[PDB]
């Protein structure tokens, strides 16, 4: 079902790498490959060394762009300093969130759930959702498992 938990975050510093796609659907078709490349290059290992634990996992941050484009940033919550400048180092502004769970193999289960979440918001949270970045949060585990849990954090007003 579309059960969620309300959570709130202070403003966070996110350190990572961003890719911008033409729109939401083209993003879905490139995101797995983007994760594969970051893994292959050692970017994931490097970001995990910077992970300060503010969020327990690594983020797939979805950044709706003003011109209709969709950016995806692979990132971790980190501390700010000159070092982080090699990567993109941005502030995710404080917000309340509805936090959903996708259970299943990454990326298919996450993209299925994300589609359900957008639909749920489109029907039932039209005037409560915020136009701000939203994210997938990945804990360690076996992401190929049909039992793997990914959190989906959608910003809401309040």
């Amino acid at each position: 079902g579309m059960e969620y938990q309300l959570q709130q975050l202070a403003s966070l510093t996110l350190v990572g790498i961003k890719e911008t796609y033409e729109n939401g659907r083209q993003a879905q078709q490139h995101i797995a490959g983007f994760w594969q490349r970051c893994y292959q290059e050692g970017v994931i290992a490097d970001l995990q060394l910077k992970n300060n634990g503010d969020l327990a996992g690594i983020l797939g941050l979805c950044i709706p762009e003003l011109d209709g484009k969709m950016s995806y940033m692979i990132a971790v919550t980190g501390d700010n300093s000159a070092d982080i400048a090699k990567y993109d180092v941005i502030t995710l502004a404080s917000s309340k969130y509805m936090v959903f769970e996708a259970q299943g193999a990454v990326p298919k289960a996450v993209q299925q759930k994300m589609e359900e979440v957008h639909h749920y918001i489109h029907q039932y949270q039209a005037n409560t959702v915020k136009s701000a970045p939203f994210f997938e949060l990945y804990q360690d585990g076996d992401t190929t498992s049909e039992k793997y849990i990914t959190e989906i954090w959608m910003p809401v007003k309040g």
